C-alpha cells in the first residue's frame, strides 16, 4: 500500500528570522506529489539518503526507531525511544518491539519526522499537529522545525520502527532538490515551491514569484542523459618496471644523473603512493588519488643520490647548488618527485657520490657517513610525466569495457572524459594524431585507444524549454514548448519554433495573442484550454477599381485617440563606498587601490539625473507665458470641461487625474524633479488654455484671440474641406466631439492597460535596483557576504584576500548597473525628443504629416500630464460614409477642354457636377469653376457636357 | 525612380550562460551560483532585444488594416507595375523582391526565428501597394476609395505646384518614364551586389560577434588548461576549483561584453527601424511636402518592398 | 621560398586557420648551398 | 591553413611583408578593398646604459 505525500516533508533550513520574503534553496527534501510506503509490522527498510517518516497515532503504539547498517548488536546503532524522549547508541541487541558515546533522558495525532545524516551528525526535524481522520494522512502544509542534532559519527543504512503490542505509518526518502519558499509577516514557512514538480512551478521558481503573468517564458532546458559508461584503455598486459628503480642497487651521481624510459606498459601507482618506506611524495603534475585515472606518453625517472639539506631543490621554480648545476627541473614541469633516506644503505664514508631542465652536464665528492639527518644522502627519483596529446603507452591499472555506438554515454578515452553520442567518423587522422579539436577547444574526434578507427563525438540532444501560459488568475494549465526539436525525438503540434505539446492545433486564424513565432500565436478558447494558431494579418477587402468610377465620402465623423509616450525616468544615485564597503574602513582603504572607479560611476549617474530634468522641460515648457481660459466659457458647443484644470483639485483635468490613478540603507538613493506635478499641469493648462483660445498664433507669437468656430474652419480648410462644411454642420461636429472625449474617460478610468508604456518603465528601473541590492547577498568566492563576519573572524592577513574577493564582485554589479540605466536612458531621450516635436506640430499647430498625429486627417491635438511622460488627445477628421460616382478627367464643351479647378467631375446618371475630393457637395459646372487647357483631341477620358457661362 | 534601403531588424540570438561556462559540468555549475544573479540579468537583456525585433518589423510594415489586392484586370493608364506587384506563381513575392533576397545572406548559442515570416511580411507589402495604387492616400486616412490611377496622378501632381492638365497632355510619356525607371531599377539590382550592402552589414556584424563569443572559450585566462573536463580529469578538488574559478569570470565576461554590444547595436536597429516607419506613413501612404526626406526631387508617390532584415523603398 | 614548415603540435585539425608561434624559417630568407 | 583532409596545404609568415602582415591580423587569406590599422612602429633600443 502506498499514498499521496502531497505538500508535506518540507522544513525550515535553517536557523535564521526571515520575514515577508520568497527564499530559494536547495536541500535533502521530500518531493511534492511523490508516493510513500503505507505501513499498519515493524519490517527492516532502507535508509537511503535520508527518510521521511509520518504517523498518525490513537493510542501512543508507535513508540521509537532504531537506526544502523546491520540492527542486530554487531554494529554502531542509534536507538530512540518515545515512552520522555530517551535517545541511546549502545550496540543494542534487538521482531524486536516496545512492550554508549551518548546518551539522553528527559486518529487524534499527527507526528511528522525528517532524518538526514550528514557529516557524522543525525539531523532530527520534527512536527505534532492535531487530525480528525482514520482512512489516510490529511492534505495540507506545514514547515517542520529542527528539534534535534546528535554528534554521533555513526554510518545508519538501515531502519527499523518500534511498536507496542498490546497506528499507521509512512515512509518517503528525501531529495536534493530546490524549493521557494515563502515566509509570511510572523516569519513562518506557509507556502512553497517544488521547482521540479511541474513546468507551472518550475516557472514559478525561476520568475522567484508564485504568481505568474499571461504570457511565454523561457525557464529551463531539456537535456539528455548518459545511460552506461564506456572506458577504453590499450589491451596491454605489461608491468611497468618501477621496482627497477625503486629498488635499484645502486644511485648515480647527482651531477650525472640516470634517466630511464617507461613505455608500453601497466602502471599501477598505488604502489609507490601507499608505500611507507619514502620521506617524502611531492606531486606537481596531477593530484594523486587521480593520477590512476589518466594515461600518459611515456614516463621518465630521473635517478641520483643528494645530501639530506638539498632534498628541497628537486622542484620547478628552483635555484641552488643543485637546481642550478647538477639537476634542474623546468618550472613548468609535470609529474611527481619521490625521495628517501639512504643512511642506512648508501652510508658508510661513502665517496663515490659527487655534485658539480634535463641537462646531463658531464667537482667535488661528499663523505657519507652513518652518523651524520641534513648531512645523510637520499635516494631521489624524479617521474617525468608527459600529457601532451599523442598516442599513448602508460597506463593505469583501469579496466576497459566494450564500446557502445549512437548512444548518449559517459565516455573515458585514455583519460579523456566528456558526455556524448559516439559515431564513426570519416576523418583521416595522421599516424601520430589521437585526437581531434573543434573551434571551442572541445573534442571533436577520437581514435578508439585498442581499435584504430576514429570516432566523432557529438552532444546529447538538447534545446531551450519555454513555457505558455495564461496568467494564474484565470488558469494553472500550461502548454510546453520545446525549442529547435523534433516531436519524435522529445496534443503535439510541429512547429519552425519547436515541438509545442499541451496546445490544441486549430484552423481559425484569429489576433496574434502569446506568440511563440514563425506565424504561430496562443490562447485560451472555449470547457477552455491552450489553443494554437496561424496568426491572421487583417481583414481581407478588395477595391472595386475601375479607369470612370471614384468614390467620393458623403458624411464623416470625429475621433479622438490617445498617444502615450515617456518622458523621464527615476534619477537614481548610488554611493559606491556605502554599496560597497559600508560602515568599514578596513576594505575602504582597499577599494582606494583600484582608481577612479567611483568618480566615473558617480559622474555617469549625475548626467543621466540632469538629463531627466532637461527631458521634461523640452516637453512641457514650450509656451512663453501661461495662459488661461475666461470665466466665461463659450466654444461654439465644443465642451473642454474635462481637459481643462478643475478648481476644486494640484489642480489637474479630470482626466489627468484618471491618468495618475493608473500608473504607480545600502547606499542607494532617489532624487527629486525639478518640476513638480503641480508645475506639470501648469504647462499643459497654459498649452491647453492657448490653443483653445488663440489657435496656432501663441506658438508663432502673440497670442491673438479667434471665435472657436472660425479656429475650427481654419483647420478644416487645411484638410481640404471647404469652410461652410463646418458652419452648416457645427452642431453636429460639436456633439461627435464632445462624446469622443466620453469615450476616453470611460476606456482609462477602467483599463489599467492603457498606460502600460508608462507602467514598463516603473517596473524596469525598479527590477534593476533590487536586483542591485540582491547582489549585495552573493560571496563571489568568499567565505562570506559580510564583511563585518570576515573581519570579526580572521586576521589582516588572510581578510585581505577575502574582502578583495567581495570588492571586485560588488564594484562589477555597480558598473553593470550604470550601463544599463545608461543604455535604457538613451530611449528615454528618444522618446522625450518624440513627444517635444509632437507638442509643438501637433498641438501648437496642425500637422500635414501622415499618421503623426493620429489616423485620419489632423485638425487639433490636446496634451494632458501623466507620471513620468505625456498624453496627447488626438482629435481627426475621418470620412464615414461614401458614394460610387461616375467620374472624368476633363469635359469638351466648345471643343475646348474643361479642367476643374478644384475637386473633381462627377455624374449622378443624369448630370455633371464638380465636388471637393474630401466630402460630397455637388456644385454647377460653370466658367467659375473650371479652367481651360488644350482641347478634346488630346485628353483621355474626356467627355461631353455643357459648361455654363455667367 | 530612386532606391532607399533601411534596416528594420537583426536577429535574435539568445545565450545559455549555465551551458556557455559551465557545459555538462556540476562541479563549476555550484560555483557559478556564488556570482549571484548575473545569468538572469544577461537573459533578461537578450529576451527583451528578441521582443523588439518583432515590434520593430511590425511598426514598419503592418500598417494597412485590412489587405488588399489588385483587380484582375490592370488598367492603369499606361503604368506598368507588373514587376513590383507579387507573382502567383512563386512565397508570393514581386520580381524586384526576388532579386533583393538573393543579394544578402553546441555552446549554449542559439537562434530564433521570427513571429513573421517572409510570407506574412510579403502581404504586408503586397496590401500596402495594392492600396496605393487602387485608392491612392485614402487607404491611410480611412477607407479605401477607388480612384482611377491617372486621377489619382494629377492629385499628386497639382501637390508639386504643377497644374493637372500637363499630366493629362503628357500622360504618355510620363508612364514611358515611369515604365523605364522601373526597368533600370531591375538592371541595378541583379548586377550590383553591393546595392544592399546596408542590410549585409548587419548581418555580418552580428555573425561575428558570435564567432567571437566562441572563440573566447578557448581562451586560458591564466588557467592551465581552457577545458573543464581536463582540469577536473586532473586535478583534486582543493586546487582544481582555483583553476575553474578563473575560466568562470573570464567566460563570465566574455557574455557580459557580448550582451552589452548587442544592446547598443540593437538601440541602433531600433531607430533605423522608426524612421523607416515614418518613411512608410509619410511616403507610402501620403505625399511628402519634405524636402530630400522621399528621395531627391518633387515627391509624387513610393512603393514599398521587402528585403531580408529591412525593407526597401522605390521613390518616384 | 615557402620551406621549412611544420606541424606545430599533434592535434587533428580541418578546415580552419589556426595562428601559432614557434620556431620556423622565415619565409623568402636566405639558406647556404653546398656541394665539403 | 588546414584544409578538409587535416593537412597544411599553405600559410601566412606574418613578419614577411605588411599584406601578410594585414592577413594574419585579419585572420583571413584574402584582403578585401580598403585601409586597415594592423600594426605598431617602433623603434629598439641600440645599446645598454
Ligand atoms: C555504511 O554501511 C553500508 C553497509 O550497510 C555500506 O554499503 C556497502 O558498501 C559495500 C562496498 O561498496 C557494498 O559491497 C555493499 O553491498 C554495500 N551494502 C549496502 C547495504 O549498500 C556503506 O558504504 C557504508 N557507508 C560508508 C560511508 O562507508
Ligand atoms: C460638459 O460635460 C460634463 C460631463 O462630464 C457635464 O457635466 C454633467 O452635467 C449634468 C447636468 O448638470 C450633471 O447631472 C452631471 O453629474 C455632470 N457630470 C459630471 C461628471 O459632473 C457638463 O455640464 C457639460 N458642460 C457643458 C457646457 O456642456
Ligand atoms: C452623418 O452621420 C451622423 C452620425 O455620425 C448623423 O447624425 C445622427 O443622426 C441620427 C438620426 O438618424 C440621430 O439619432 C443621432 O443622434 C445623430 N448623431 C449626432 C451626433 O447628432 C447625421 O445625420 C449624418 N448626416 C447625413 C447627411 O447622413
Ligand atoms: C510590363 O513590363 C514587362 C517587362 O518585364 C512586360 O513583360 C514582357 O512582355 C514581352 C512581350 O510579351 C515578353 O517578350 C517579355 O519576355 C516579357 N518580360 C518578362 C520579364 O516576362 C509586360 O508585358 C509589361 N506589361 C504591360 C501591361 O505593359
Ligand atoms: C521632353 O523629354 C522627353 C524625353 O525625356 C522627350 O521624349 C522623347 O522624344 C524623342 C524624340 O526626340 C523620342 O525618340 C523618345 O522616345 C521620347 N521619349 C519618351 C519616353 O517618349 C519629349 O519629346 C520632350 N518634350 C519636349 C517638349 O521637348
Ligand atoms: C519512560 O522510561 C523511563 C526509563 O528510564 C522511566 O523512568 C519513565 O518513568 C518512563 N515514562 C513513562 C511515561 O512510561
Ligand atoms: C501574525 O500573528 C498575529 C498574532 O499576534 C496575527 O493576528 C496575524 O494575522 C499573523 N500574521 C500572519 C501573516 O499570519
Ligand atoms: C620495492 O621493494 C619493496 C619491498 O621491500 C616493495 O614493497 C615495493 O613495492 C617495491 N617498489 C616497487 C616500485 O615495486
Ligand atoms: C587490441 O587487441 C587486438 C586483439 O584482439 C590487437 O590486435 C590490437 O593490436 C590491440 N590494440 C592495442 C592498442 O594494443
Ligand atoms: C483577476 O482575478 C480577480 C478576482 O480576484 C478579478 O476581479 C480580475 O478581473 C482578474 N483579472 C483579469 C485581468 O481578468
Ligand atoms: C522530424 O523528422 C521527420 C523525419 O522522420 C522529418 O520529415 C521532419 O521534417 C522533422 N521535423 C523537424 C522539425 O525536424
Ligand atoms: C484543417 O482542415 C483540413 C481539411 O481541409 C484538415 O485535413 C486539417 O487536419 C485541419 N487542420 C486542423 C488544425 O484542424
Ligand atoms: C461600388 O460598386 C462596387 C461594385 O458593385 C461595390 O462592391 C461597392 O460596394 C460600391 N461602393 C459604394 C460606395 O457604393
Ligand atoms: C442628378 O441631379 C439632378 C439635380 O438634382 C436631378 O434632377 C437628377 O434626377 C439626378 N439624376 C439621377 C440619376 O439621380
Ligand atoms: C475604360 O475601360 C474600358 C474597358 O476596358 C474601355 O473600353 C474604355 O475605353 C476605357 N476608357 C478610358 C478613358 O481609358
Ligand atoms: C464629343 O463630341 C464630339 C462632337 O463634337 C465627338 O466627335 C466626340 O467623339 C465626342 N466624345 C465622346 C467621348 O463621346
Ligand atoms: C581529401 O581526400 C580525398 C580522397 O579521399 C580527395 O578526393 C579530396 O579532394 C581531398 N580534399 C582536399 C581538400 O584535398
Amino acid at each position: 500500500a502506498y499514498t499521496n505525500s502531497f505538500t508535506r516533508g518540507v522544513y525550515y533550513p535553517d536557523k535564521v528570522f526571515r520575514s515577508s520574503v520568497l527564499h530559494s534553496t536547495q536541500d535533502l527534501f521530500l518531493p511534492f506529489f511523490s508516493n510513500v510506503t503505507w505501513f499498519h509490522d515493524n519490517p527492516v527498510l532502507p535508509f537511503n539518503d535520508g527518510v521521511y517518516f509520518a504517523s498518525t497515532e490513537k493510542s501512543n503504539i508507535i513508540r521509537g526507531w532504531i537506526f544502523g547498517t546491520t540492527l542486530d548488536s554487531k554494529t554502531q546503532s542509534l536507538l530512540i525511544v518515545n515512552n520522555n524522549v530517551v535517545i541511546k547508541v549502545c550496540e543494542f541487541q534487538f521482531d524486536p518491539f516496545l512492550g554508549c558515546t551518548f546518551e539522553y533522558v528527559s486518529f487524534k495525532n499527527l507526528r511528522e519526522f525528517v532524518f538526514k545524516n550528514i557529516d557524522g551528525y543525525f539531523k532530527i526535524y520534527s512536527k505534532h499537529t492535531p487530525i480528525n481522520l482514520v482512512r489516510d494522512l490529511p492534505q495540507g502544509f506545514s514547515a517542520l522545525e529542527p528539534l534535534v542534532d546528535l554528534p554521533i559519527g555513526i554510518n545508519i543504512t538501515r531502519f527499523q520502527t518500534l511498536l507496542a503490542l498490546h497506528a499507521a505509518y509512512y515512509v518517503g526518502y528525501l531529495q536534493p532538490r530546490t524549493f521557494l519558499l515563502k515566509y509570511n509577516e510572523n516569519g513562518t514557512i506557509t507556502d512553497a515551491v517544488d521547482c521540479a514538480l511541474d513546468p507551472l512551478s518550475e516557472t514559478k521558481c525561476t520568475l522567484k514569484s508564485f504568481t505568474v503573468e499571461k504570457g511565454i517564458y523561457q525557464t529551463s532546458n531539456f537535456r539528455v542523459q548518459p545511460t552506461e559508461s564506456i572506458v577504453r584503455f590499450p589491451n596491454i598486459t605489461n608491468l611497468c618496471p618501477f621496482g627497477e628503480v625503486f629498488n635499484a642497487t645502486r644511485f648515480a651521481s647527482v651531477y650525472a644523473w640516470n634517466r630511464k624510459r617507461i613505455s608500453n606498459c601497466v602502471a599501477d601507482y598505488s604502489v609507490l603512493y601507499n608505500s611507507a618506506s619514502f620521506s617524502t611524495f611531492k606531486c606537481y603534475g596531477v593530484c594523486p588519488t587521480k593520477l590512476n585515472d589518466l594515461c600518459f606518453t611515456n614516463v621518465y625517472a630521473d635517478s641520483f643520490v643528494i645530501r639530506g639539506d638539498e632534498v628541497r631543490q628537486i622542484a620547478p621554480g628552483q635555484t641552488g647548488k643543485i637546481a642550478d648545476y647538477n639537476y634542474k627541473l623546468p618550472d613548468d614541469f609535470t609529474g611527481c618527485v619521490i625521495a628517501w633516506n639512504s643512511n642506512n644503505l648508501d652510508s658508510k664514508g661513502n665517496y663515490n657520490y659527487l655534485y658539480r631542465p634535463f641537462e646531463r652536464d658531464i667537482l667535488q665528492s661528499y663523505g657519507f657517513q652513518p652518523t651524520n639527518v641534513g648531512y645523510q644522502p637520499y635516494r631521489v627519483v624524479v617521474l617525468s610525466f608527459e600529457l601532451l596529446h599523442a598516442p599513448a603507452t602508460v597506463c593505469g591499472p583501469k579496466k576497459s569495457t566494450n564500446l557502445v555506438k549512437n548512444k548518449c554515454v559517459n565516455f573515458n578515452f585514455n583519460g579523456l572524459t566528456g558526455t556524448g553520442v559516439l559515431t564513426e567518423s570519416n576523418k583521416k587522422f595522421l599516424p601520430f594524431q589521437q585526437f581531434g579539436r573543434d573551434i571551442a577547444d572541445t573534442t571533436d574526434a577520437v581514435r578508439d585507444p585498442q581499435t584504430l578507427e576514429i570516432l566523432d563525438i557529438t552532444p546529447c540532444s538538447f534545446g531551450g524549454v519555454s513555457v505558455i501560459t495564461p496568467g494564474t488568475n484565470t488558469s494553472n494549465q500550461v502548454a510546453v514548448l520545446y525549442q529547435d526539436v523534433n516531436c519524435t525525438e522529445v496534443n503535439v503540434f510541429q512547429t519552425r519554433a519547436g515541438c509545442l505539446i499541451g496546445a490544441e492545433h486549430v484552423n481559425n486564424s484569429y489576433e496574434c495573442d502569446i506568440p511563440i513565432g514563425a506565424g504561430i500565436c496562443a490562447s485560451y478558447q472555449t470547457s477552455q484550454s491552450i489553443i494554437a494558431y496561424t496568426m491572421s494579418l487583417g481583414a481581407e477587402n478588395s477595391v472595386a477599381y475601375s479607369n470612370n468610377s471614384i468614390a467620393i465620402p458623403t458624411n464623416f465623423t470625429i475621433s479622438v485617440t490617445t498617444e502615450i509616450l515617456p518622458v523621464s525616468m527615476t534619477k537614481t544615485s548610488v554611493d559606491c563606498t556605502m554599496y560597497i564597503c559600508g560602515d568599514s574602513t578596513e576594505c575602504s582603504n582597499l577599494l582606494l587601490q583600484y582608481g577612479s572607479f567611483c568618480t566615473q560611476l558617480n559622474r555617469a549617474l549625475t548626467g543621466i539625473a540632469v538629463e531627466q530634468d532637461k527631458n521634461t522641460q523640452e516637453v512641457f515648457a514650450q509656451v512663453k507665458q501661461i495662459y488661461k481660459t475666461p470665466p466665461i466659457k463659450d466654444f461654439g458647443g465644443f465642451n473642454f470641461s474635462q481637459i481643462l484644470p478643475d478648481p476644486s483639485k494640484s489642480k489637474r483635468s479630470f482626466i489627468e487625474d484618471l491618468l495618475f490613478n493608473k500608473v504607480t540603507f545600502n547606499g542607494l538613493t532617489v532624487l527629486p524633479p525639478l518640476l513638480t506635478d503641480e508645475m506639470i499641469a501648469q504647462y499643459t493648462s497654459a498649452l491647453l488654455a492657448g490653443t483653445i483660445t488663440s489657435g496656432w498664433t501663441f506658438g508663432a507669437g502673440a497670442a491673438l484671440q479667434i471665435p472657436f468656430a472660425m479656429q475650427m474652419a481654419y483647420r478644416f480648410n487645411g484638410i481640404g474641406v471647404t469652410q461652410n462644411v463646418l458652419y452648416e454642420n457645427q452642431k453636429l461636429i460639436a456633439n461627435q466631439f464632445n462624446s469622443a472625449i466620453g469615450k476616453i474617460q470611460d476606456s482609462l478610468s477602467s483599463t489599467a492597460s492603457a498606460l502600460g508604456k508608462l507602467q514598463d518603465v516603473v517596473n524596469q528601473n525598479a527590477q534593476a535596483l533590487n536586483t542591485l541590492v540582491k547582489q549585495l547577498s552573493s560571496n563571489f568566492g568568499a567565505i562570506s557576504s559580510v564583511l563585518n563576519d570576515i573581519l570579526s573572524r580572521l586576521c589582516p592577513p588572510e581578510a585581505e584576500v577575502q574582502i578583495d574577493r567581495l570588492i571586485t564582485g560588488r564594484l562589477q554589479s555597480l558598473q553593470t548597473y550604470v550601463t544599463q540605466q545608461l543604455i535604457r536612458a538613451a530611449e528615454i531621450r528618444a522618446s522625450a525628443n518624440l513627444a517635444a516635436t509632437k507638442m509643438s506640430e501637433c498641438v501648437l499647430g496642425q500637422s500635414k504629416r501622415v499618421d503623426f498625429c493620429g489616423k485620419g486627417y489632423h485638425l487639433m491635438s490636446f496634451p494632458q500630464s501623466a507620471p513620468h511622460g505625456v498624453v496627447f488627445l488626438h482629435v481627426t477628421y475621418v470620412p464615414a460614409q461614401e458614394k460610387n460616382f461616375t467620374t472624368a478627367p476633363a469635359i469638351c464643351h466648345d471643343g475646348k477642354a474643361h479642367f476643374p479647378r478644384e475637386g473633381v467631375f462627377v455624374s449622378n446618371g443624369t448630370h455633371w457636377f464638380v465636388t471637393q475630393r474630401n466630402f460630397y457637395e455637388p456644385q454647377i459646372i460653370t466658367t467659375d469653376n473650371t479652367f481651360v487647357s488644350g482641347n478634346c483631341d488630346v485628353v483621355i477620358g474626356i467627355v461631353n457636357n455643357t459648361v455654363y457661362d455667367p
